[PDB]
């Protein structure tokens, strides 16, 4: 760490500077590879920009971009260019986090499965590991380098590595040569923006001052609330972080206090609680108490992990999670922004971006009974000589759901005051926290104090507007230094409301008291207009920024205090633009509402909403009240059970005529897997043969020595895997799986054999992904998939040899679907043939009447253990131009039903792994873009019946959410290749 390499993005003890402007970086985490629809990145960026955020943080997943060693590929849905372009179009900057290790609840933590064949320890300077990363970093860091702000792009910060924060016993840590090699790779590829790290906790690793391997800005992470979604109302003792200001001063006082990942939800395992329960844990209450507690410590680079989670499509996830990555985040997996936590987060983002005095105020120790007589609240001051103070108030027991009555005694430029000055008590209701301010600048005006929270303010050409809010029934008071200019006759004017009271002192400080309610109060003081609302009304206000000019026009006039228009109403305001005398608004509506526009730019006299001009009413304050057309239609979608379903056997391997001459031989007598030394005479680890994704199959030949033999089989597929075994066409048994099992020891009897005859065992082993590698020196990502051990013995105890063949996805690292990437397909027969792709060869399938013995529907299923694949055309004709209509596939989980596993495919993309006996996911959202809302789709369901009774899907339906009338940019269908007969398939 030796200072900035450029002068566009710089820093000091208090903040980043971008183009010379101090800024609070308020960022949301988005992972481009979890939303493979390029034209929807702008939708999510619009939703994050509207929170008041200025930045997005993103991972890149190496395993998707270098599935074949030596062949980096970031094209099509894997290109970052549409992601960068959308950031520029939205006016969002980016923190790039390309790893190589990212963790991220993705398969291998980002490491491609061929790292199982690297002997050295991962995330160390073992040269076989280091040099295995070089091609990926050279390519991805040069892509990121071109997108830097120094080249006119959105990238302002780069993170090397990920939570490099401790190691296994005996392993060098921190390994400074390792850390510096990782930095050098990025610098050598042209990264010149500052480097920021993300220590898992405040351990000091890589901080400035630590020499070799140090980054520019020390960052760390925090997930205090934890992940016990089992008990969403429980906030445990000592869960609130109380040491981070002092830890920051101890570790890196020269750089901004940075939380590079702060909890925005929780992951959820197989057999978990579901993301709705996680969103109830990490809810709006969590945000206002815990996020304001980070403001109490002066955070000025603050990223919320996750803000939009997306989906672990195409097997990209790790075994510790399932298909959904909704995360309980403020933006749902289907991109809806109806959770209350979204609107609460917007209040916080909009506050910070108009409050530059927050940056240079000094956070001090938390206090009790100092800034209030009350001991039942804790107050943390951020103090400044003249630029304004901030006071973060919480219950002393941070978990408390009680209501507290209090007053405060705060320092001001007019001396210390007990507030309310006009009588009465403030209220702090359960799991709330507030920021009170003193000497807060509002343009030319100054708030001597305010107990109500600030949503936004701006100086418009004819008035200054300030929007303040409280929770309902809270009494609040604020005071404005003489707002009347040289006038010694001017007075306050009540415009709306009958609750606000106003008292003016001899020096013309105006003191206003009001009790928040659903009825807005509005008072005009000179050219200052204050709108006083309750919190639930403030949730519906928006502050879109007015564009500048040129390529960077969407970044507006500045990052802090930008030129803006204030809009009351709407489910989303995406943007505003001026053209001539017209203000054009892009907006989404999920319910009817008026729109009230506050702060009309000079010279503008026309209004348009989503391209349609409309009139408006003008208020005495010059606000516009408009009533755009909002029709929310009934939507009908096709019944999946009435589609024309086609079926194909996807376990032809067990039929006596099956030829496996094309299958890879499992004949490697040694392995480079140093984490799981071989127990078997040949490797039966998928990754040793190039198979890293999805289900594996093994075929073991033996000659019977006795009529009865005993088979021991140890399989490993990752948490919640399963495995099934046949002897020729005879079902032997399944390990049916559970949340806590990543491997299984099974024992089976192979009876009634003909001595001297050859038999073939077919063993199917699912994989739920490769494990993460969070502890350096513990090569846990190298945990293999397949058969760990076996023993076949005759009835006299003799050992019986087995010779093996195996497969995963056809081609292995020479994977067949370059468009959908290296992990989308597993090894099941239908996948290997490409039968999951659009327009499959229906002559290879069967069709027959549902509920008949010739049924080809997944609703009728199969009457024996085995695996079938079902395909159907799903035409959709929905009004996607005008409406955002989220669609999802829902499986009915019938309590008494034989266990099965299913895979969901939509136009060739795998969009769901359903595990009927483990759960918890039953609803599988699929985005527009992957689905064609005005054309033919192909839907696929694989059904793996684990028990000899067989299985069926009890119910399968397409579900829609309420249509949202939308002003988004149009969604283009992703052009995934259709089926084509594969040469060399088996
Ligand atoms: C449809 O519908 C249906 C109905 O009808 C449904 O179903 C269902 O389902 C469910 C769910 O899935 C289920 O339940 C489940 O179950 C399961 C199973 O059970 C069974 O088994 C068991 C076990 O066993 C074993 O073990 C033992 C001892 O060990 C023994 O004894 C035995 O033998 C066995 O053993 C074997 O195995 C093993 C394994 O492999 C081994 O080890 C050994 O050696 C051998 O091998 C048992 O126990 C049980 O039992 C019991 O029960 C029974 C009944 O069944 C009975 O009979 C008995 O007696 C007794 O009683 C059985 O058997 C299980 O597992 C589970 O459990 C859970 O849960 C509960 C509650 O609920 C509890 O209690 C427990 O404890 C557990 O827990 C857990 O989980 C939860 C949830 O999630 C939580 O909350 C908690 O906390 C815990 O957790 C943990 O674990 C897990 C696993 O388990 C995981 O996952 C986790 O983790 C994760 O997470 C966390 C958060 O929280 C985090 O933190 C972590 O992380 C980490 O990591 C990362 C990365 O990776 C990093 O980064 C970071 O940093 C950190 O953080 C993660 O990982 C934790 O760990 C349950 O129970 C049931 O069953 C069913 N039912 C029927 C009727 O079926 C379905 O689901 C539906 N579907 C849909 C689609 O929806
Ligand atoms: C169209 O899109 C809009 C978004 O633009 C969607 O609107 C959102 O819809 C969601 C879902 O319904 C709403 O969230 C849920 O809100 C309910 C209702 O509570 C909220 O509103 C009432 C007013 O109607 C407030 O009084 C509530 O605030 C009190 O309670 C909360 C605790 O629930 C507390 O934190 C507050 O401080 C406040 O407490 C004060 O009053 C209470 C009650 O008297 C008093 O006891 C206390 O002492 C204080 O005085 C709150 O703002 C809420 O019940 C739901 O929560 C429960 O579920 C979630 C899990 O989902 C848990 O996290 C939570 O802990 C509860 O168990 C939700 O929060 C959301 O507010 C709403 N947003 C807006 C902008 O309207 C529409 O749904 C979309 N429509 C369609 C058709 O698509
Ligand atoms: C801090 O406040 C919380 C919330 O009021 C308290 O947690 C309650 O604790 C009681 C007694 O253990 C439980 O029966 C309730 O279920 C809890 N409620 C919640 C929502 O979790 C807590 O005890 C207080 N802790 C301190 C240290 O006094
Ligand atoms: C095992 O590692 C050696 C280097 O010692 C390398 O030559 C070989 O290619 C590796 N095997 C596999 C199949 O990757
Ligand atoms: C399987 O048994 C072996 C002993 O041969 C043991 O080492 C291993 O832990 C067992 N695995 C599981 C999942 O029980």
């Amino acid at each position: 760490a030796k200072g900035p390499l450029q002068n566009i993005v710089t820093w000091d003890e208090h903040s980043l500077f971008v183009h010379g402007e101090r800024v609070v970086i308020f960022s949301g985490e988005v992972h481009p590879f979890r939303l493979p629809v390029p034209s929807l990145y702008l939708d999510v960026f619009h939703k994050i920009k509207a929170l008041g955020f200025n930045t997005v943080s993103f991972y890149v997943d190496w395993a998707l971009l270098e599935g074949k060693p030596g062949r980096f590929r970031a094209d099509g849905i894997f290109s970052l260019e549409p992601f960068f372009e959308a950031a520029t179009k939205a006016g969002i900057y980016l923190l790039a986090r390309p790893g190589p290790y990212i963790n991220a609840e993705v398969s291998g933590g980002g490491f491609p499965g061929w790292l199982q064949r690297v002997k050295g320890k991962l995330r160390t300077d073992a040269p076989d590991y280091l040099h295995a990363t070089d091609n990926y970093v050279a390519h991805i860091a040069s892509i990121i380098a071109k997108a830097q702000i120094t080249n006119g792009g959105p990238v302002i910060l780069y993170q090397p590595e990920n939570e490099y924060s401790g190691a296994a016993e005996g392993v060098l840590f921190p390994n400074k040569p390792y850390m510096q090699y990782v930095i050098d790779q990025a610098r050598n590829a042209g990264i010149i923006v500052p480097l920021i790290n993300n220590d898992a906790f405040p351990g000091g690793t890589g901080a400035p001052g630590t020499g070799l391997g140090s980054v520019d800005i020390y960052g760390h992470d925090g997930y205090p609330l934890g992940f016990d979604c089992a008990h969403p109302s429980a906030w445990p003792d000592n869960g609130l972080p109380t040491t981070w200001r002092q830890d920051h001063l101890n570790i890196s006082p020269s750089t901004p206090f940075s939380l590079v990942e702060f909890q925005g939800g929780a992951f959820d395992p197989f057999g978990g609680w579901g993301f709705e329960q996680c969103s109830a844990l990490v809810n709006h209450e969590f945000e206002r108490v815990f996020y304001k507690n980070n403001m109490a410590a002066g955070v000025t680079i603050f990223n919320i992990y996750m803000t939009f989670g997306g989906t672990n499509w195409g097997n990209l996830g790790h075994p510790g999670g399932y298909t959904s990555y909704d995360y309980g985040a403020s933006i749902r997996e289907d991109r809806r922004i109806d959770r209350e936590k979204y609107s609460e987060l917007k209040l916080q983002g909009q506050f910070l971006k108009v409050s530059p005095g927050y940056i240079t105020a000094t956070p001090e120790n938390a206090t009790q009974g100092v800034y209030s007589d009350s001991q039942n609240i804790v107050i943390t001051p951020l103090l400044a000589k003249e630029s304004g103070d901030f006071f973060v108030v919480r219950h002393a027991n941070y978990s408390s759901t009680d209501t507290a009555s209090y007053t405060v005694k705060l320092p001001t430029s007019a001396g210390d005051l007990t507030i309310p000055q006009l009588g009465g008590s403030l209220t702090l209701t359960g799991r709330d926290s507030k920021i009170h301010v003193t000497d807060y600048p509002v343009g030319k005006f100054t708030l001597l104090y305010s107990t109500a929270e600030i949503f936004t303010w701006n100086e418009f050409a004819e008035k200054t507007v300030l929007v303040l809010y409280g929770g309902a029934q809270e009494l609040h008071e604020f005071a404005v230094k003489n707002p009347f200019g040289s006038s010694k006759t001017a007075k306050a004017k009540k415009i709306e409301g009958s609750n606000v009271t106003i008292h003016t002192t001899s020096n013309l400080t105006v003191v206003l008291q009001w009790t928040a309610s659903s009825a807005r109060q509005v008072v005009q003081l000179g050219s200052l207009v204050i709108y006083m609302v309750d919190r639930n009304s403030a949730y519906n206000y928006w502050v879109p920024t007015l564009p500048g000019s040129g390529k960077q026009s969407a970044y507006g006039s500045s990052l802090m205090n930008p030129d803006s228009v204030i809009i009351n109403g709407g489910y989303l305001i995406r943007s505003v633009a001026i053209k001539g005398n017209a203000l054009s608004v892009q907006a989404d509506f999920n319910v009817t509402t008026p729109l009230e526009i506050i702060g009309i730019p000079k010279g503008i006299s026309k209004l348009a909403v989503n391209g349609k001009e409309l009139g408006y009413s003008v208020s005495e304050l010059g606000d516009w009240i408009a009533h755009p057309a909002i029709e929310i239609p009934h939507v009908q979608v096709p019944e999946l059970t009435k589609l024309k379903w086609y079926k194909v056997d996807s376990l032809p391997e067990i039929r006596s005529n099956y030829d496996d001459s094309r299958w890879p031989l499992a004949n490697l007598r040694t392995s480079n897997n140093t984490y799981a030394p071989l127990k078997t005479p040949v490797s039966l680890y998928g990754s040793d043969y190039g198979f890293h994704a999805g289900t594996l199959l093994f075929r073991g030949r033996f000659t019977a020595r006795t009529a009865r033999q005993q088979l021991f089989l140890s399989t490993q597929g990752g948490s919640a895997f399963a495995s099934s075994v046949w002897l020729n066409d005879r079902f032997i048994g399944s390990f049916t799986g559970f949340d806590a099992a990543s491997a299984a020891n099974s024992s089976y009897t192979l009876d009634r054999l003909v001595r001297g005859r050859r038999y073939i065992l077919t063993v199917v082993v699912d994989s739920t992904g490769l494990d993460e590698n969070w502890t350096t020196g513990d090569d846990s990502m190298k945990a293999p998939r397949g058969i760990l051990d076996y023993a076949l013995t005759s009835s006299s105890g003799a050992n019986v040899s087995i010779s093996w063949k195996l497969t995963g996805n056809l081609g292995g690292e020479d994977y067949r679907d370059v468009f959908r990437g290296p992990l989308n397909e597993g090894g099941l027969f239908f996948e290997r043939q490409g039968f999951h792709l659009p327009s499959p060869p229906l002559s290879d399938f069967t069709h027959g009447p549902s509920s008949s013995s010739s049924s080809s529907s997944p609703l009728d299923g199969i009457a024996h253990a085995g695996i079938a694949f079902y395909a159907a055309k799903l035409p959709l004709h929905l009004p996607a131009q005008e409406y955002d209509i989220p669609l999802s596939f829902v499986f009915d989980n019938a309590t008494a039903a034989a266990p099965y596993r299913a895979l969901l495919y939509v136009n060739g993309f795998q969009y769901g792994k359903y595990v009927s006996n483990i759960g918890p996911q039953t609803e599988f959202p699929v985005p527009e873009g992957i689905l064609d809302y005005n054309g033919d789709n192909w839907i696929g369901v694989a059904l793996w019946a684990l028990e000899s009774r067989g299985a069926k899907v009890p119910g399968l339906a397409l579900k829609s959410k309420s249509p949202i009338l939308t002003g988004r940019e149009r969604v283009e269908v992703v052009k995934g290749p259709h089926f084509k007969k594969r040469h060399g398939a088996y």
